[PDB]
């Protein structure tokens, strides 16, 4: 019954299991203005330091859900209801692509995203570059944004996962976030509370993704998949690698640039890879397509012919950016796109130190340092340095020079130091091999 919140904290601080009533109490606490800040961060670092289990976990998720609304559509959308979801991510701008992608393919999606998390940006931070973006829509305005855009991204609010979006806040500047019940829960519940037809997720690893070893990552994928079944929601989980960065961009204006790119013609390779192969997952899932080639083949048809580009600009406009900067940034060419975005102050350039070939960039040097730029949060509610961020010169498996420009470094401040400096220098790995394609990011796709 209605224990007081120290009590429950002392609870799993000595690895006690939540009960439905006290995870659900507790849920409400923390929506209803009554749980102070201090609270709630001891209680999320108790459970990312004892963990839950499956029901705690599956309880957790299921009362997040329906601290706010579920939506509901039309009927005629319902088969048509699909969505996308990562995890870690670093340069993951998938997202503000696969969104009007499927919006060209005839499908809706009611995507409810969200924020940088620890080291890894938010798709919803890197929308707010675009001057006059909102990502808050009440349902009501969402279900016109599927009717006109067909697709729409907004995070949690006052009437969606409420308490997912309290959490969702801490767990980043908290040193929260790497547990899989926290996990599990906080994405789970964002996707129930839209009722998809289909739903497949991006379960990053290695590298810099949340959960760096590989099958401790594809436990997390059957995991989503598992619970998620039991919600009652078609789940299918892939893991992608996150080494390097996915495309050329790690940012937030600079990401919605390489986006631009894909739906323009092409950009980078992997970038397009994911895309198109998550996308095809989706189809497939969905049952909208014979199979994943077939579906796959849709997405890339999207991404060529200026489908995508079309959805998209109905979306900017209808969540609130000047119709006309939104036909700007669509059919504006890159320069246009970057006079128009958010740019940072300076923007140095690290030079190549051996004769050789790119093996990879390391992600996670990257992420971290352009954090410490104020491309990351360091204490929820602060705003974010959006023009910051860097562009990889040059692309794995290929043979560079000695002295060659390989990464640009957009900074606000007068400079790197010395820390930060030889932190990015050494994210570039050489070796002498014979200069080579780059292979897919994508591994392998756990099924329901």
């Amino acid at each position: 019954e209605p224990k007081q919140l120290p009590e429950l904290i002392r609870m799993k601080r000595d690895g006690g299991r939540l009960s439905e009533a006290d995870i659900r109490g507790f849920v409400a606490a923390v929506v209803n203005g009554s749980a102070q800040g201090a609270q709630i961060g001891a209680m999320l670092m108790a459970i990312r330091l004892r963990g839950m289990d499956l029901e705690e976990t599956s309880v957790l998720t299921q009362a997040l859900a329906q601290s706010g609304q579920q939506l509901e559509w039309p009927e005629a959308w319902r088969q048509q209801l699909v969505d996308k979801h990562s995890t870690g991510g670093v340069g993951d701008k998938v997202s503000l692509v696969l969104a009007p992608a499927l919006a060209a393919c005839g499908c809706k999606v009611p995507m409810i995203s969200g924020r940088g998390l620890g080291h890894t940006g938010g798709t919803l931070d890197k929308l707010e570059s675009i001057p006059g973006f909102n990502v808050i829509q009440s349902p009501e305005q969402m279900q016109v944004l599927l009717d006109q855009a067909g697709c729409c991204i907004v995070g949690q609010s006052e009437q969606l996962v409420p308490a997912d979006g309290i959490l969702y806040a801490a767990r980043d500047v908290t040193a929260t976030v790497d547990s899989l019940p926290l996990i599990t829960a906080s994405i789970l519940s964002k996707k129930l509370v839209e009722g998809l037809s289909a739903l497949v997720v991006d379960v990053k690893f290695g590298g810099a993704a949340v959960f760096p070893n590989q099958e401790q990552a594809r436990e997390l994928a059957k995991t989503l998949v598992g619970v998620g079944a039991s919600l009652g929601l078609r789940v299918a989980a892939a893991l992608t690698a996150m080494d390097k960065p996915l495309g050329r961009c790690v940012g937030h204006a600079l990401e919605v640039e390489e986006a631009l790119l894909c739906m323009d013609g092409a950009g980078p390779p992997d970038l397009r890879d994911l895309v198109t192969t998550l996308g095809g997952a989706l189809l497939w899932l969905s049952g909208h397509a014979g199979t994943q080639a077939q579906g796959a083949a849709r997405v890339a048809a999207a991404l060529d012919d200026g489908s995508a580009l079309g959805r998209f600009e109905r979306m900017l406009a209808a969540q609130g950016v000047d119709p006309g900067l939104a036909r700007a940034l669509c059919s504006g060419s890159p320069a246009e796109r970057r006079q128009l975005l958010p740019r940072a102050r300076e923007q140095e350039e690290l030079l190549a130190p051996a004769d050789g070939t790119v093996e990879l960039v390391r992600a996670l040097p990257l992420a971290l340092v352009l954090h410490e730029l104020g491309a990351g949060r360091s204490r929820a509610g602060e705003p974010l340095r959006l023009g910051v961020g860097a562009e990889l010169l040059v692309d794995v498996g290929q043979r560079l020079r000695r002295g060659t420009p390989w990464l640009r470094v957009h900074r606000d401040g007068p400079a790197l130091s010395g820390p930060q400096s030889r932190a990015l220098q050494e994210a570039l790995v050489l070796s002498d091999r014979a200069p080579f394609a780059a292979p897919s990011p994508f591994a392998e796709l756990v099924l329901p």
